[PDB]
Formats: structure tokens, C-alpha cells, sequence
């Protein structure tokens, strides 16, 4: 019935609770030496006889734990996702759902009662973590979307610790790129830097991009940057793209677009709801929304192209 | 699509969320009369501009509103159940859970490692002044949504061979009078703290049951049980520690008379405690909200009834994620 799939829908959090602690306490990494009984699994993770058995078996009912003769294990997916350290390691995006946005999104009611956000207004690396699980499939589809052979320079505006453009630039090995973010974010760029090996293929620049003009490069990228600003904010960061790009270069935006019709993009939609919690004027939009912007900021021509999961791009040429 | 199902999970309190609040704030119901605009819809709910639209569009995307040409109209889902004042409304069940159980399971992680309840601070009577038509909602739910088990215990017994029934633990009785009211034989004894007495009475009352049903005020911790030739237990050994239940099976079994039946339905947890996601989570719940519960599978219950004594049990599904174990004395 379509009242059961409702209800389903209502009582979602207890499901995405339990999945949620379980990535809190790394229960996955723990099972990626080998498979484990519950017994040896609770002492790893200190849990309490009670109920620990009981989780791990709602994981397993879940579809998110294999349990073979009385040994929990990874599914494939957990395994290749939710396993610390690995390449494709979203958890931290779960991490700070649990630490964080499940108690955030409690105060729903009152966002949308008053529309002002309802959070405040390590800590860095929570928030570097789950961002890049956010953007983690995006960063590799970004990579494939866009014959990157045309430009000789990439800079990414908001670049975080660097891992969007770090990958590009080891994938396309012709490519110079700059990161370009806070001051207080180089450390974690120059880690990341170090790691990668690139050496002057990549550099950072510092600053604050409401008061300083971006980088010159070939092509701009704008990762889940847009969303977080009122739309004036976000028409300067447009505008000053145009300035920074030559005649030719291009300007990548990408985010979890709603639809055009605003009534399929779930994520999205959300998204929007997770924006007016944590920011004073941000808001997810749809890629005509940002069709029009880009048009308005003097670009000729622009297309919206899927990239990964939810997530979408908007690109422009100047 | 493998990461993309366990995400949906994983991010799935904020969908839950959009439409608990939806339910606490009398969305569907102010829809009831008919479409609203954006604008009306917003105004209507005192909502701030800003994100109104926003949720607005989570719903239709979620598959809960629809919108043509502008117009935002319930579904034919949430018209039916999620209106108030209607009979059928379920809506009770997301109040709740926006007042109380969202925020319970906020708490998870702390039941899980110190294996206590997580449901003084706030002054005298705190607890007797919460939103008594959001608890009656509540209620309406959980007694609608248990209609089908107590059917499917009317249909899977022979009741013939039985005089006489109660229930252990009856609250309002609903499922007691279901079977009264399929089979008339039947003389009927519902079992509670004096406490629950009115709500019990108002169902009888309604249901014209009169002289073939009687409610007994008791503690079935502290005095023996009504005798009767079979005895109901609807969702009470799962609330009690361990040998809470074994001690109710053995009353059960000293009340009964021989060739008497003991009933005992649940969220059973699948033997192989592997399946059924409705009973390992309800396990949880029993977590979070008592010292003791605990959700167990059939083949568990088998065992206890066997060293207390019963003959010939066995396990029975009752209705979705329902079940029961029954065996005779
Ligand atoms: C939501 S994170 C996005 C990170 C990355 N682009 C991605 O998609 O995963 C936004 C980034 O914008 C940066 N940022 C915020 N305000 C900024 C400002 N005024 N000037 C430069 N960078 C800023 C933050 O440091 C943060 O790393
Ligand atoms: C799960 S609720 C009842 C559910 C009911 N059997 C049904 O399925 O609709 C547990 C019931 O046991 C009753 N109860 C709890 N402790 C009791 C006690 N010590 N003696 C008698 N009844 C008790 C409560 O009042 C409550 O009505």
C-alpha cells in the first residue's frame, strides 16, 4: 500500500540510526581484518551484552552486514565504502550525520518556523571528512564529465584539503592546478600535497573570495560552494569566475541540483532543508535556476550534466 | 545501486524527519478541504518564507503531497490517513515520534554501551502535562494498526474447544473484544492495573460485549491470574527481563487448566534473527525504553514454555510483522 511505504518513510531515523552508529564506532573498519563473532565484535567496540548482539543482527536484516556461521562480515559495499583509510571512504559523511546533523535536523520545525538556521549561529577535519564523502563519487565522475585535455590550468575556489583537484590533476597528468581557500585551510591542503607527490604541478593560494579577486586558470570549479550563500553572494562569486577566466575557459559548478520541476531530486530538496539549518541565507537550486546566474554574469553558453548519485554540474564557457 | 541503498538509510532521519513535522503540524489536515497555493499553504501553518516551498517540494518529491499547476493537494494516502478527526487516521504515530521517539533513538549510541533506558530537570508534574490529543492520537494508531493480528488470533484458533479467556495485561482491551465479538461463546476477562479500569471501560462500553466481558484490576507480578481455559499475552514477556517472562509462564501454567491454551503474539524476531527488521528494531526499542525488554524469536519462546511445562507448542504468523507462539497445558 502506499500508507505502508509512507509509514516506512515516517519511522526511517530508527533504521538510519542504527547505521549511523555503527559507522560512528567504525564498526566496518573493525571487520576489515576478517570476519569476527559477535562477542569479539562487542569487546572491539565496547559495547554493553545487553543489545549488542541485537545490533549487529538489525545491521545484518539491514542488508548493511553479512553474518556467516556466526561471524559478522563487510557486505561489498561496506566494505569498499565504509572501511577507514580506502580511497572510497564515505564514512565520514556518516560520522557527522550522527555526531551531528540527526540532532541538527531535530530543530526542523523551528528552521522553518523562523527560517534563520539552528546550529551555532579536530572540528575542521569532522567537517573536511564528511565533505569528502559528500563529494566523493562527484570528484571522480568530475574527472571523466569533461574532456579536461582542452585547458593547460585548473583552480578550484573553495578547494577544502585539496582531494577534488588532487585527483584531477593525477588522472590528467598535463593539468597545473591551484587550490584556493582560507588561510586556516593550507595545513590540511599541504598535507595532502605532500601525499599526492604532485610538487609544482599544484599550488595553494590563500585567501577569502568575497574580498579578493580568484585565480587566473583555464577552468574554475565551484564544489558545493554556491549553496551555502545568499544569491547576491553567489552572483559576485559568478561574476568574478567571468573575470578570472580567459575567452574560451570554463567555469564547472556542481551540486545536488533539485530538478528543474522541483518535485523528484529528494537529496536535493533536502539538501535545501539541510541549508537553511546551518546557513543564514544559503539554498540548494535547480540548474536552470543557475543557468539564468551564469547568463546574468555575462557567460554565452551553459548545459546542466548528471555526474554522480545526486549530484550534478553546471558548466559555462566564457 | 548498492552504496545508494545503504545512503538512502543511512540519511534516512531527515526524510523521516520532513514528514514528522509535516504530522505535527496538521499539514494534511489543513489540505483536507482542498488544494492550497504555496503562499495560502505557508500562511496557513505560520511558516517563514524562506524554506516553506523548500518542504513544500519535499513532500511531493518523498510521493506524500502532490502539486499541479502550483496547487499543493494530499495524496490519496495521506488524505485517507493522515487527516484529523477521521477514524482512520494514523497520523498519531508520526506526532509521537516527532515528540519523543525521534529524539529517543538520538540516544542509540549510549543504550548501546551502557545497556540502559535512555527515556527532575524540569519541575513538578513534567511528565503529567504532555499533549494529552497527541497521546490519544497515538494510541488510536496503535490500536488501529494491531486490528489485523487481533483478526488473524480470531481465525487461527479453533476458540471452540475454550469457555472461557483473558487477556494478561489487556490495557483497552481491543484485541480481547475482537475475539468476544467473532466468537460469541466466549466469556471474557480482561487483566490490568486498576490504573487502566476507564480506558478498558470505555471500549467495553462501546462495544455492547455487557455481561460477556469483565475487566479485573491486578498486578500480574504480585497475584496469581485469572483463571480461565486460555490466557493472552499480547506484547508483555518482551517488555520484562528474562525471568520476569519465565515467571509469567509459570502462573500462566498454574491458572490454565489442563488441556488449556497459553497465547503469547509479538514482534517476533525470525529464528535465525537474521530477517525480520521490524523485530530486531523493536528489540532496540525495547533498549531505549525499558531496563529489561527484549525482542526474541519463536524458537526461543518454544524453550521456555517447554521447561515451564507446556505441551505442544508451536509458532504461527498472525498478520505483517505479527506473530505468535501458542501451546497447550
Ligand atoms: C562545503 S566546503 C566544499 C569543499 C569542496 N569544494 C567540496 O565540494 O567538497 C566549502 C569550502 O569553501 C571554503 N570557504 C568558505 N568561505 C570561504 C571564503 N570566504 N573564501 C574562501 N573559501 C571559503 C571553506 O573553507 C570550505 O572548504
Ligand atoms: C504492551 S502494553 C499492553 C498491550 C496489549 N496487550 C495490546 O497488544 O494491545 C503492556 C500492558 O501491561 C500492563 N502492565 C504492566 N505492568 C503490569 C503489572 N505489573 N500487572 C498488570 N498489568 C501490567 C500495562 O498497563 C499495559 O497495559
Amino acid at each position: 500500500p502506499a500508507i505502508d511505504r509512507l509509514l516506512q518513510i515516517a519511522t526511517g531515523f530508527m533504521a538510519s540510526k542504527v547505521l549511523l552508529v555503527a559507522a560512528s564506532l567504525g564498526l566496518f573498519t573493525e571487520l576489515a581484518a576478517g570476519p569476527l563473532r559477535g562477542e569479539e565484535l562487542r569487546a572491539r567496540l565496547r559495547l554493553h551484552p545487553r543489545s549488542a548482539r541485537d545490533f549487529f543482527d538489525t545491521l545484518v536484516a539491514l542488508g548493511v552486514l553479512e553474518r556467516t556461521n556466526g561471524a559478522y562480515a563487510n557486505t561489498p559495499a561496506t566494505a569498499q565504502y565504509l572501511v577507514r583509510g580506502k580511497s572510497a571512504y564515505l564514512g565520514g559523511l556518516l560520522e557527522m550525520s550522527d555526531a551531528r546533523m540527526y540532532e541538527l535536523w531535530g530543530r526542523l520545525d523551528e528552521g522553518l518556523r523562523t527560517g534563520n538556521p539552528q546550529n551555532e549561529i579536530d572540528r575542521l577535519d569532522a567537517f573536511q571528512q564528511a565533505m569528502t564523502g559528500l563529494s566523493m563519487r562527484s570528484a571522480h565522475a568530475l574527472a571523466e564529465a569533461i574532456d579536461w585535455s582542452a585547458y593547460r590550468t585548473v583552480a578550484d575556489i573553495g578547494c577544502a584539503e585539496g582531494t577534488v583537484l588532487i585527483h584531477l590533476l593525477e588522472r590528467h597528468p598535463h593539468l597545473r592546478g591551484t587550490g584556493f581557500d582560507l588561510a586556516a585551510v593550507r595545513p590540511s591542503f599541504q598535507r595532502r600535497h605532500e601525499e599526492s607527490g604532485l610538487g609544482d604541478r599544484l599550488a595553494f593560494r590563500a585567501g577569502d573570495f568575497f574580498a579578493e579577486p580568484l585565480p587566473q586558470a583555464d577552468a574554475l570549479v565551484f564544489g558545493h560552494i554556491l549553496s551555502n550563500w545568499a544569491l547576491p553572494k553567489a552572483k559576485t562569486l559568478l561574476r568574478k569566475a567571468h573575470e578570472a577566466l580567459p575567452e574560451g575557459g570554463i567555469v564547472v559548478i556542481y551540486e545536488t541540483l533539485i530538478d528543474d520541476e522541483r518535485r523528484e531530486n529528494v537529496p536535493g530538496l533536502l539538501m535545501s532543508l539541510t541549508m537553511l539549518l546551518e546557513t543564514p541565507g544559503g539554498f540548494e537550486y535547480t540548474g536552470a535556476d543557475c543557468r539564468e546566474w551564469l547568463a546574468d554574469a555575462g557567460f554565452r553558453e551553459s548545459r546542466v550534466q548528471y555526474l554522480a548519485g545526486p549530484e550534478s554540474m553546471v558548466i559555462a564557457t566564457k
